[PDB]
């Protein structure tokens, strides 16, 4: 078996760096862990290949004729720890559908046999500021059984991640696509935790983990690394690991409980943020 | 004649406090304004209105039958001074495509007679973290002529900018869309306001304003208003007329350059942020 992941949330909230860093850490441990990149930004997974980026299977397969002259192997490129990464892509601005490579993407890899029984966990980042085309297919293809949502106590966050909470209860009559928790991204604001904890409550999941906001981050990824590797004795370091822990012991994969804006405010009013 | 205007830029980046501001503004010197909410947060109008929100076009057109069966005079709604308002929607999470609510409610104004002679500036608050369906249609069918993009020393807000005016230039064989500037929308970081300067030298533009972090943004949102409104003495009020007044005599429409990943990455170098 294989436990399948996808890391959601809104542009910018660190699921990239998020997902990488959990990733380090569970290869750093000793599982096997495949990346899938759905974000047309398309550098999900530089800091597992010390890379700029990594290129898209739509760039792939236009270069190769179609997607079936390309093969896994040409495809695939493992990093850090034995990570195998692979990235979507999607159309330029203004032309097509955003999420149409992710739809490409995860059938090759379905196809090609990349789901090889020795993988421990598969990892998709998906983008989440909209819920449709390619982005919805993880959840409405059952593609992805537990979902982790970085947010922050930002309000447009926390609004991602109730959005995110309403496609996995409209699809939740088929497959088995649940909410695994919600990971606070830190903005350095106090209580901040206990927002995202009550957040998590309402909706009837929980906080996995609060990641610090910590510039070792925009240090390791100057040098195009995870923390994990260019920095193993970081306390963010140690963070992530946490974080890897926690998803690794977790059992609670739920149906949510949208929330209203009247609830979303009312927690923002009450924690003192605003 | 009016000036057709949209802003776009990522999702909190500051789109809809920095129009209902500006637009509260445009309305206190004597202009006659629309404003058409084309994010499917559906809260762009809310400050001009006191309100939670307003609820959308394609609610109104869901409980009347079909949108013919809507008034013009039943849909939009008048605020403090003046100023129109209205709200496309959008489907829920996991259904259908995010913008296809843009489109219907475009097409409805237009063909309801809603650009009235009198208007003398029409904006559209847009969606700007995929630019693609509705959300390109204010570019692609030659809607908005001058798009302002918000956006910050954030790299995912400069990231947006750039993938905006990759949507601009690859319509830019017909109609007239073109990129007016770019509105920083500070983190109160050091060197923003020159970063993003030359982030608009290299696109071709020019950052029209620096609009300051200021705690009042809250006070008067928890109120339901623009600063405006709510403080007509405060600094940020000031600097909210400044953009309008920029906005005004601004006759800067280009066709942008967009940069590559190196250049973005080499500004934020340069400028320290990271
Ligand atoms: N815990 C953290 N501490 C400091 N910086 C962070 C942290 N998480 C993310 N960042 C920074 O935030 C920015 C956006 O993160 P990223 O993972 O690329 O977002 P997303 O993938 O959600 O668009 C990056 O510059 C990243 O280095
Ligand atoms: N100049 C500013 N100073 C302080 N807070 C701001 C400023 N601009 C925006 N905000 C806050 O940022 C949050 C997101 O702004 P909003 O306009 O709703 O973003 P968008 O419409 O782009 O999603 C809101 O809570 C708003 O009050
Ligand atoms: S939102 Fe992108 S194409 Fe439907
Ligand atoms: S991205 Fe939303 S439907 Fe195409
Ligand atoms: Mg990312
Ligand atoms: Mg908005």
């Amino acid at each position: 078996a294989m436990r399948q992941c996808a890391i959601y949330g809104k542009g910018g909230i660190g699921k990239s760096t998020t997902t990488q860093n959990l990733v380090a850490a569970l290869a750093e441990m000793g599982k096997k862990v495949m990346i899938v990149g759905c974000d047309p930004k398309a550098d999900s997974t530089r800091l597992i290949l010390h890379s700029k980026a990594q290129n898209t299977i739509m760039e792939m397969a236009a270069e190769a004729g179609t997607v079936e002259d390309l093969e896994l192997e040409d495809v695939l490129k493992a990093g850090y720890g034995g990570v195998k990464c692979v990235e979507s892509g999607g159309p330029e601005p203004g032309v097509g559908c955003a999420g149409r490579g992710v739809i490409t993407a995860i059938n090759f890899l379905e196809e090609e046999g990349a789901y090889e029984d020795d993988l421990d966990f598969v990892f998709y980042d998906v983008l989440g500021d909209v819920v449709c085309g390619g982005f919805a297919m993880p959840i409405r293809e059952n593609k992805a059984q537990e979902i982790y949502i970085v947010c922050s106590g930002e309000m447009m966050a926390m609004y991602a991640a109730n959005n995110i909470s309403k496609g996995i209860v409209k699809y939740a009559n088929s497959g088995s696509v649940r909410l695994g928790g919600l990971i606070c991204n830190s903005r350095n604001t106090d209580r901040e935790d206990e927002l995202i904890i009550a957040l998590a409550n309402k909706l009837g999941t929980q906080m996995i983990h609060f990641v610090p906001r910590d510039n070792v981050v925009q240090r390791a990824e100057i040098r195009r690394m995870t923390v994990i590797e260019y920095d193993p004795k970081a306390k963010q370091a140690d963070e992530y690991r946490a974080l890897a822990r926690k998803v690794v012991d977790n059992k609670l994969l739920v149906i949510p409980n949208p929330i209203t804006m009247d609830e979303l405010e009312e927690l923002l009013m009450e924690f003192g943020i605003m």
